[PDB]
């Protein structure tokens, strides 16, 4: 997959505010094709349904969290290498371990900036050619 237009993004949070400000800010980076969900379950039952090149995802969230999302998403031989940014609250240094570790693509801490929503999403397209 390319990051171009028709890259399909999944963006997954327990709260609308921050599914909302991914996806307007997606769209100001002009990229249109964007989904949603609201946990890790409902994560896995969109990414299933096929066509995904990007998820972005919170990591405290109820029935399945982001860090269990993210360590299933890279278990799975079919989406191993789907890139996953975090976007979430925790800060601790040992939070950003945890996930970095189990193959999150990038981090942002929230509260974040449109700024480096972009500067971070662009320094994974760029590592990983698309
Ligand atoms: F709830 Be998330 F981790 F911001
Ligand atoms: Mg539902
Ligand atoms: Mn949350």
């Amino acid at each position: 997959h390319m990051a171009d237009k028709e890259l399909k993004f999944l963006v997954v949070d327990d709260f609308s505010t921050m599914r909302r400000i991914v996806r307007n800010l997606l769209k100001e980076l002009g990229f249109n094709n964007v989904e949603e969900a609201e946990d890790g379950v409902d994560a896995l039952n969109k990414l299933q349904a096929g066509g995904y090149g990007f998820v972005i995802s919170d990591w405290d969230m109820p029935n399945m969290d982001g860090l269990e999302l993210l360590k299933t998403i890279r278990a799975d031989g079919a989406m191993s290498a789907l890139p996953v940014l975090m976007v979430t609250a925790k800060a601790k240094k040992e939070n950003i371990i945890a996930a970095a570790q189990a193959g999150a693509s990038g981090y942002v801490v929230k509260p974040f900036t449109a700024a480096t929503l972009e500067e971070k999403l662009n320094k994974i397209f760029e590592k990983l050619g698309m």
